[PDB]
């Protein structure tokens, strides 16, 4: 079965792990070691076809660079989170739109960009704010929690159907 091989990143704390985990397990975690990286596989049905989502949940910081790079070359997508009340998370959006650019020395790269935790009443990031970085990388933009779910089917599936038109040319 087709598989698509995407990858979580964004600064720490932002949610990668709890939406991962929703997607996966169908439950919020409240606390996961921000330490740990790790993979998980789930078997879908995105717009009629059964495939199999091989998902990295990054954890920052690698044993070696090389491990960083392995991981942003072989992913077909990434997901690139940031936390609607934290707005340093939204700033390093910028550095890893680079970052995975040049290691994959492309410019055209599969990318969601998700604001979580939008069941907080704080809110430091507004929409438009996000929606404007959006247009300009020219890729769509999705508010998530992952603690009520609202949005985390949409913005993975959001990314397998970006893979899916890059693929097609
Ligand atoms: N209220 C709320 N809390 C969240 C949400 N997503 C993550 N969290 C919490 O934010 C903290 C960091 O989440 P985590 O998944 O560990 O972030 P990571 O470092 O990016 O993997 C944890 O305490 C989670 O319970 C959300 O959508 N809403
Ligand atoms: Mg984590």
């Amino acid at each position: 079965m087709t598989e698509y091989k995407l990858v979580v990143v964004g600064a720490c704390g932002v949610g990668k792990s709890a939406l991962t985990i929703q997607l996966i397990q169908n439950h919020f975690v409240d606390e996961y070691d921000p330490t740990i990286e790790d993979s998980y596989r789930k078997q879908v049905v995105i717009d009629g076809e059964t495939c199999l989502l091989d998902i990295l949940d990054t954890a920052g910081q690698e044993e070696y660079s090389a491990m960083r790079d392995q991981y942003m070359r072989t992913g077909e997508g990434f997901l690139c989170v940031f936390a609607i009340n934290n707005t340093k998370s939204f700033e390093d959006i910028h550095h890893y739109r680079e970052q995975i650019k040049r290691v994959k020395d492309s410019e055209d790269v599969p990318m969601v960009l998700v604001g979580n935790k939008c069941d907080l009443p704080s809110r430091t990031v507004d929409t438009k704010q996000a929606q404007d970085l959006a247009r300009s990388y020219g890729i769509p933009f999705i508010e998530t929690s992952a603690k009520t779910r609202q949005g985390v089917d949409d913005a993975f599936y959001t990314l397998v159907r970006e893979i899916r038109k890059h693929k097609e040319k």
